[PDB]
C-alpha cells in the first residue's frame, strides 16, 4: 500500500541532512512534509497556467501575451503595501465569468494542494469578492466551490481532507459583512470558520456580527496585526479582546508588543503567518527580519501558509524554502507548526484525529 508522496514521519527527521542539499533536492522534502494549511484564499488560489487559461477562453486579453497577462493582472514581483494588493485582485475578478471557471478553479486549487503534499486544507473565500464582477450569485457561487472540492476529494479517496471558511472582506464593490455572516451561518453546515480579510480594519464596529456568529457555534479567525502601515495596533486587541478569535490571521505584528505576545500566547491563539506575502506587501522588511522568527523563539504558535498562491505565483512548498534559507527553520519546527496547525484547525476533529494517526 503506497501512495505517489512518501510524507516524513517525525523519526526519520533526524537523518536527513538539509545542509548537503540542492534547492531543487530540498523541494522533494519541503514536499514530503505533511503539511496542515490554515490560510489559502480558494477565490486567489491558482498556478499561472491555469489564470492564463480563463483569460484566453474569455478572450479578456486579446493584445497581451501570457507574460503580459501575469504583469498586468498578479503580485508575484510584489507592490507596495495592502493597499495595492486589494486593487490588483479586484482585476483578477475579471476570471469569475461564470459558475464553470469557479468549479474548475476549485478543483485545481485542492488537486495541486495534494500534488504538493498538503494533507490538511482549510481554504477560504469570499462570496462578495467573487460574485460582483459579473453579479453572480453567490448561492451558485457556493454550489460551484462545494461541487469542485467535493469532486476532487472523492477522486483523491480522501488522501487530502478540505473544509471551508467564509470571508466577509473590505475593499471591493458591493462587500458586505453582514450579509456575509449570514450567507456563512445559512451554510454552516460547510462552512468551518468565518474571516475578515481586504482592507484591514478595527473590527470592534462589527462587535455584533461577530458575537452573533462566534456564538452559533462558528469559530472566528480574522486578518489582524499585518498591515504595517496602521499607526497602531487596535486591530489586534480587537480581535484578540471584542471578536474572541482563536486564530489570527498574519498576526505578525504580534511581535511589537510583549503584552500581545502574553496575551496570544496566554489565550491559546495560533498565528496564521503567510511569509511570502508579508514580503511581497512590504509588511515585512525583508524574509531576513520576517517576524516569524521572533514569535516562533517568543513561544507563540505559528503556522506556515501561502495565502494567496495565484497572486504571488508561487505555492506552499515556497514558503518552507524561505523560511529554511533565510531564517534557519528545522524540519523539526516545521512538523511541530504542522501538529500546532492540526490543533487548532477548525476542521471536525473525528477527521483531526486520523491525520493526526496517520502522520503525526
Ligand atoms: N488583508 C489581506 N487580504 C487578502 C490577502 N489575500 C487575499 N485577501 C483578500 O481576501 C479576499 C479574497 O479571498 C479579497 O478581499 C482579498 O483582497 C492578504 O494577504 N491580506
Amino acid at each position: 500500500l503506497q501512495e505517489p508522496i512518501d510524507f516524513l514521519k517525525k523519526e526519520e527527521l533526524k537523518n536527513i541532512d538539509l545542509s548537503q542539499m540542492s534547492k531543487k533536492e530540498r523541494y522533494k522534502i519541503w514536499k514530503r512534509i505533511p503539511k496542515c494549511e490554515l490560510h489559502c484564499h480558494l477565490d486567489l488560489c491558482f498556478s499561472a497556467d491555469f489564470f492564463v487559461s480563463c483569460i484566453r477562453k474569455y478572450n479578456l486579453q486579446p493584445n497581451l501575451s501570457d507574460e503580459e497577462v501575469l504583469d498586468y493582472y498578479l503580485f508575484a514581483k510584489g507592490g507596495k503595501s495592502l493597499g495595492e494588493f486589494v486593487e490588483k485582485a479586484i482585476k483578477v475578478a475579471d476570471i469569475f465569468h461564470d459558475y464553470e471557471v469557479i468549479e474548475d478553479l476549485a478543483k485545481h486549487a485542492v488537486f495541486n494542494k495534494y500534488k504538493e503534499g498538503v494533507v490538511l486544507m482549510e481554504f477560504r473565500y469570499s462570496p462578495t469578492f467573487v460574485a460582483f464582477k459579473y453579479n453572480l450569485d453567490i448561492e451558485l457561487i457556493h454550489q460551484a466551490i462545494v461541487k469542485g472540492i467535493k469532486e476532487v476529494v472523492e477522486l483523491l479517496d480522501h488522501k487530502i481532507h478540505v473544509a471551508l471558511m467564509c470571508i466577509g472582506d473590505t475593499g471591493h464593490e458591493a462587500a458586505n459583512i453582514k450579509a456575509s455572516a449570514d450567507f456563512c451561518l445559512k451554510h454552516k453546515a460547510d462552512f468551518v470558520g468565518f474571516d475578515h480579510g481586504g482592507h484591514e480594519v478595527d473590527l470592534k464596529e462589527y462587535k455584533e456580527i461577530f458575537d452573533y456568529v462566534r456564538e452559533s457555534g462558528v469559530p472566528l479567525s480574522v486578518h489582524a496585526g499585518e498591515d504595517v502601515t496602521l499607526p497602531n495596533l487596535n486591530t489586534l486587541y480587537s480581535a484578540i479582546q471584542v471578536l474572541k478569535v482563536e486564530r489570527i490571521g498574519h498576526g505578525i505584528r504580534v511581535a511589537e508588543s510583549q503584552e500581545l505576545i502574553d496575551m496570544v500566547k496566554e489565550k491559546n491563539i495560533l498565528l496564521e503567518v503567510c511569509p511570502i506575502s508579508n514580503v511581497l506587501l512590504k509588511n515585512a522588511k525583508s524574509m531576513d527580519t520576517h517576524p516569524i522568527r521572533q514569535l516562533y523563539d517568543a513561544g507563540v504558535k505559528v503556522s506556515v501558509n501561502s495565502d494567496d498562491p495565484g497572486m504571488f505565483l508561487t505555492n506552499i512548498n515556497d514558503d518552507y524554502e524561505e523560511l529554511y534559507t533565510h531564517l534557519n527553520f528545522t524540519l523539526e519546527d516545521f512538523m511541530k507548526m504542522n501538529e500546532w496547525a492540526l490543533e487548532k484547525s477548525f476542521m471536525d476533529s473525528n477527521i483531526k484525529d486520523k491525520i493526526k494517526n496517520l502522520y503525526f
